[PDB]
Order: C-alpha cells, then sequence, then structure tokens
C-alpha cells in the first residue's frame, strides 16, 4: 500500500530520536533505540537552504546580467509542537537534550514507507496555555551538518525472511555457546535485530557484530529470545545448562 | 561600439604583460606579443603625480603668496588583486618577473578601444586566503620612466569641414523652420559650434540635435550667425517670416 512513487495524504507522520550509538544515518528503518515522540500536533520539518556566491569578475566581459553560484549550504530549523505530557519519558528526554548543547539524530517517518533523518540540537523550547484547548509543548531544532533524506535511499530490499539456527545443546559453569541467526531473505538485508535473556539468572546472552553467546551463570533450563527490529519477526531457541 | 567620447562602464577591462622583444609603445592595440592576466578580481591603475618645486627668491617683489613649479612627475604604482591560479601560465611569469627583479611592460585594455601600457617592476605579491571565498593572488608593481596613457594615440582632425545649409523660405507665424550642418571632413571631426540669430526679436533661435531651429516670431529678414570652436569658421544664414 505504501507506494514512495505516489503522492501521499501526510497523516500518520512520525517523529523518533536516536537515543544511542551507532551511526542513525546507517539503518533508519529499524525503529531500535529510536524514541517515540507520540501525539504530535503539527510539524514544519527543516528547509534546504544554499547561499549565493558571486562569481563575476572584472575583466568579464560584459556585466548585463549577474552572474552566481551556490554556497553554503545550512540546511536547519525544523519545528514542531505535541501534546504537553510533563511525566511522560520521551519528553523528558526533549528537556535533557535542550538543557545541554549536544546535537543529536532525530527522523520523521513518512506514512509511504520513507524516513528523513537529521542532526542537530534543540534551539527553542516552549509552551501554549490556554483554556478549552490541551497545553501544548512547541520545539524547534537547529540542524547541523548534512541531512539523509528519503531521496538518498532508493532500494530497500524489505526483507521478509529470518530464521535461528542455534546449538540447543548442554551448557557448562564457565564454558559459553554460540547460537546463529540466518537473516538472508535472498542476500541482500536492510535490517539488523536484537536478542534477550528470559530470567538473567540460568544464563546471559551477549550481542555484537551478529554474534551471540549464551553463558550458563546458573544450572537450569532456559529460553532465548531474539527480535529483528522493530519486531516484525521474532524467534525464540533453548538452551541448557548442566551443573558439572 | 567602442566610444572614446563618451564614458564607458568599465566592465570588461583586460589586463596583458609583453613577453616580447620589440617596442612596446610601438603598437600597443595588437595583442601579438602579450600575455593576458584573466580573472582580475579587480584593478586600480598607478596615479601620476609630479611634486612640487619652490620657485621664490628673496628679491622678489612679493611674497604674500607662495610660488611654486611642477617637479619630477612619477608614474606610481598599479595595484590588481585576480584570482589565484599557480598552475596556470601568466601567473608563473608574473612570479618570475618579480623575482628577477627586471623592469617589463604591461598594458591595461579599456572597453573603449584604447589602451594604457606602462613599465614596472613587481614591488609586492600578496595572497589571501578565507572560506567561503576564492583564493586570491594580489600584484603591486612600480612603475618607471614615462607612461604611455591613451591620449597619446589620440587623433584630431580640424580639415576645415563645416557646411551650413538653413531652410532658406519663409516661415510662419507658430511655426519654426529646420537649418542643417555638416561636419564631415572626410565623415571625421571634434569641433563643435555656437549657432544664434542677430537681433532676437524678428526669430528666435534654439541649436539641439546637431541642428538649428528658428521660430518666426516677427514678420522681416533676420539674420543667424554661427562660429564654430574658437572663430576659424563661421556661417550667415538668412531667414523671410511673413505676417501669416
Amino acid at each position: 500500500v505504501p507506494n514512495p512513487t505516489m503522492p501521499v495524504k501526510g497523516a500518520g507522520t512520525t517523529l523518533w530520536v536516536y537515543k544511542g550509538s551507532g551511526d542513525p544515518y546507517a539503518n533508519p528503518l529499524s525503529d531500535v533505540d529510536w524514541s517515540r515522540l507520540a501525539k504530535v500536533k503539527d510539524l514544519t520539518p527543516g528547509e534546504l537552504t544554499a547561499e549565493s556566491y558571486d562569481d563575476s569578475y572584472l575583466d568579464d566581459e560584459d556585466a548585463d546580467w549577474t552572474a552566481t553560484g551556490q554556497g553554503q549550504k545550512s540546511a536547519g530549523d525544523t519545528s514542531f509542537t505535541l501534546a504537553w505530557m510533563p511525566g511522560e519519558q520521551g519528553q523528558q528526554a526533549l528537556l535533557a537534550w535542550f538543557n545541554e548543547g549536544d546535537t543529536r539524530a532525530y527522523k520523521i517517518r513518512f506514512p509511504n514507507g520513507t524516513v528523513d533523518v537529521f542532526r542537530g540540537w534543540v534551539s527553542s523550547i516552549g509552551k501554549a496555555v490556554t483554556a478549552k484547548e490541551v497545553i501544548t509543548r512547541t520545539v524547534k531544532v537547529t540542524n547541523v551538518g548534512r541531512p539523509s533524506m528519503a531521496e538518498d535511499r532508493s532500494t530497500v530490499t524489505a526483507a521478509t525472511g529470518m530464521t535461528v539456527t542455534p546449538a540447543s545443546t548442554s551448557v557448562v559453569k564457565g564454558q559459553s555457546t554460540t547460537l546463529t541467526v540466518a537473516f538472508q531473505p535472498e542476500g541482500v538485508t536492510d535490517k539488523s535485530f536484537r536478542a534477550v535473556s528470559a530470567d538473567k539468572t540460568k544464563a546471559t546472552v551477549s550481542v555484537s557484530g551478529m554474534t551471540i553467546t549464551v553463558n550458563g551463570v546458573a544450572a537450569g533450563k532456559v529460553n532465548i529470545p531474539v527480535v529483528s527490529g522493530n519486531g516484525e519477526f521474532a524467534a525464540v531457541a533453548e538452551i541448557t545448562v548442566t551443573a558439572s
């Protein structure tokens, strides 16, 4: 249904903030580590500007028409307003973002399956109080550097497939096992994943660079879950830890 | 069309340096043995100046005022800033010209069909570096000897080429006749004139558009004298005005 080659109605646009380490420009589609800014009243995204540079010389033949070229770009100052919920986790993060000069990344997800990623710092934090109307928080972000517009990405293989091949065998104290994940839906992939531990008593899971290691801290039988990105696909494995 | 007798807008002025072995002042118009200095950001021609000489004596009758005469003339220094292109010929030649200290000739070609040619040595080589702005090499050349201005190779024509043909008719009240003047001794002339009546009562005169206009305010025979320049040439017109 989402067609990036056809106009969209604009309803359903969503705002996220990247509260983590790594490259937000790498995999903007995966909502892992992105915190949602819910209840957005309205949003005016930033404008990609460009300054003018004079390229005229005295020796130039004739000067009847001006000659100019592109200069610096300086794309920034995107603003929005959302319902004021001070006690909600995600707005306190916004206030902390304002209270220091941190230049964080934020993304806008459009109903046609496209994402625009910007990086900037909060330059205006305000409010509007009036009766018979929800109190609104107004925010403005000055962007720095080059954004990653939706027109930079054009392939999106959509994946649609993943499985798990675990050891599913015994585990000894002080010895850790490794489980594998197949994320090759016909080769090309554009999605990451994560894994968890059910109890954090019998076993612990370390995830990095597709390497997933289960260590049997305590004996017993535990289940290791895996969730791919936003949660489109999941998997469950079983690991047994022996006392001897 | 270039016109030395009318002001020009200065855009398109070019700078050249002599790489030949002949006489630079011989034929400045031809660009045969000349190298262009392209991408000239701006130019400042050298200013001619002559110091003062005290021409007073003890036995000079009156002293309440100072008596001075023209002293030794100097051609000043011409300073031009042009875009920095170190890999192109013309800037390497300029650097060598500054480096080995010889007195070379250069010329400025205005958008007039004229040219001002100087001789001098480079007394300054500079550079300006700043982001968002082109790197500019700044050069100052101290001029020596006598410069050859564009006024040196101008030509004046005084071949006695004034002819005056009047209306030679009967003009009426409320209507004005015209009188034509030819100033083409082979087509070229730089001398003007002045035309007026003899009594300013029978007819009122007005010169404009290289033409004479006579208004027949009063009937009778009126005389219109015309004198060219400093009284070398003249003409007399007779105009008859009728009652109607």
